[PDB]
């Protein structure tokens, strides 16, 4: 309803680029913030139609433009060339804050699906700290659901609408290009992956009850969405998830169909130079990888899925606003 501002805990002596941008663009965080509970109120939220998502999307676009300059950017017919130095890149949390005379309602119902009415509501200056993690298929380094796994969708009946699965237990994923320069791999403990898909299948079954629930790799499209893609310490990883989204939940029980070894799933990854941009329809070209080991140790805290008797779910992604939605669902700007 108005224009927000950001508060961060950055330091202008980091030259990690999130820190630098935040020094330029955000104010320091209130050491101890104010919160106003109101369990009588009951307000309506709609995470799918939330202007904070647009504001934050704009901010992260600006952050990436200032911080991860491509050597070349192709947009339409145009090509733009600029210095593309390697940088230190580790996302920091950002808080979004209502300016004087507005507030941010937080919905405190732990099971709120992001849509409709919510009874226990709070007033706050700012959201919690949100790390702006750009990725597809898996949501990384978010904040887990407090009680049960939550299923969010603008419209579960419309299979074209992305499904956000909010996990209550995070699942470690470790990706590494060890010390072919482009080749890398991720490791997930097949045990926790097994459990979490069991319970995701349970919740999906509540929403589609007669059907058997299958998980399958992404059908088609750009590499950025047919693989789990993400930025790790500057470099763009594309990791194959076909041994990950590969299972069946039949009669209250989940069977994993992907292949594992010694009880870990290992995704083959490539580090790529030519990127399909998430900010706009366009391509972006970066320098070859730094040397040394490139490792990210991340928590999977959510999934992005798309639905095609049986119901079949595939990893989705590509519109980074959904990532922001997954974190901003509980908040509204008011007055
Ligand atoms: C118009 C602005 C909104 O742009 C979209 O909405 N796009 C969209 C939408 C869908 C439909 N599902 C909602 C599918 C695929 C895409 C595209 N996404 C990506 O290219 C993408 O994510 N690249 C990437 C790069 C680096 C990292 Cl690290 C990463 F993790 C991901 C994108 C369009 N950009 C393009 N065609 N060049
Ligand atoms: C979310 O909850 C609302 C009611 O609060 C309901 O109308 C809607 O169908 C639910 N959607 C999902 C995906 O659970
Ligand atoms: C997480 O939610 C699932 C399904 O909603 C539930 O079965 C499980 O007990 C929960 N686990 C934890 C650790 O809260
Ligand atoms: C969502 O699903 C379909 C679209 O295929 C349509 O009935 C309408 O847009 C929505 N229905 C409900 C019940 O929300
Ligand atoms: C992922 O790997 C499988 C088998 O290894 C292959 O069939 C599939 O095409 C791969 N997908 C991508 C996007 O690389
Ligand atoms: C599941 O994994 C196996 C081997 O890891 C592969 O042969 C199979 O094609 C995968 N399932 C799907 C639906 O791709
Ligand atoms: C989950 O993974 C563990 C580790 O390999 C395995 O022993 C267990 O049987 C699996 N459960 C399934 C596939 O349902
Ligand atoms: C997730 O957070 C950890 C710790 O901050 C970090 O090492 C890791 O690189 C992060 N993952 C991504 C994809 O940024």
């Amino acid at each position: 309803k108005t224009t927000l501002f950001c508060a961060s805990d950055a330091k202008a002596y980091e030259k990690e680029v999130h820190n630098v941008w935040a020094t330029h663009a955000c104010v320091p965080t209130d050491p101890n913030p104010q919160e106003m509970v109101l369990a009588n109120v009951t307000e309506n939220f709609n995470m799918w139609k939330n202007d904070m998502v647009e504001q934050m999307h704009e901010d992260i676009i600006s952050l990436w433009d200032e911080s991860l300059k491509p050597c070349v950017k192709l947009t339409g017919g145009s090509a733009i060339t600029q210095a593309c130095p390697k940088v230190s890149f580790d996302p920091i949390p950002l808080h979004y804050c209502a300016p004087a005379g507005f507030a941010i309602l937080k919905c405190n119902n732990k099971t709120f699906n992001g849509t409709g009415p919510c009874r226990n509501v709070s007033t706050v200056q700012c959201t919690h700290g949100i790390k702006p993690v750009v990725s597809t298929q898996l949501l990384l380094n978010g904040s887990l659901a407090e009680e049960e796994i939550i299923i969010r969708s603008e419209n579960l009946t419309n299979n074209a609408k992305t499904i956000i699965v909010h996990l209550n237990e995070s699942v470690n994923i470790v990706c590494t290009r060890p010390n072919n320069i482009r080749q890398a791999h991720c490791n997930i403990n097949e045990s926790k992956w097994n459990n979490t898909l069991q319970k995701v299948g349970e919740e999906l079954a509540k929403h589609f009850p007669s059907k058997t629930i299958k998980f399958e790799p992404s059908s088609g499209g750009d590499l950025e969405i047919t693989t789990h893609s993400f930025n790790c310490r500057g470099e763009f990883f594309y990791c194959n998830t076909s041994d990950l989204f590969n299972g069946t939940y039949r009669n209250g029980t989940y069977n994993h169909t992907g292949r594992s070894s010694n009880g870990t799933i290992t995704l083959q990854c490539k580090i790529k130079q030519i990127i399909n941009m998430w900010q706009e329809v366009g391509r972006a070209i970066y320098a070859p990888p730094i040397e040394g080991e490139i490792t990210c140790n991340s928590n999977i805290t959510g999934l992005l899925l798309l639905r095609d008797d049986t119901e079949t779910f595939r990893p989705g992604g590509g519109d980074m606003r959904d990532n922001w939605r997954s974190e901003l669902y509980k908040y509204k700007v008011v007055e």
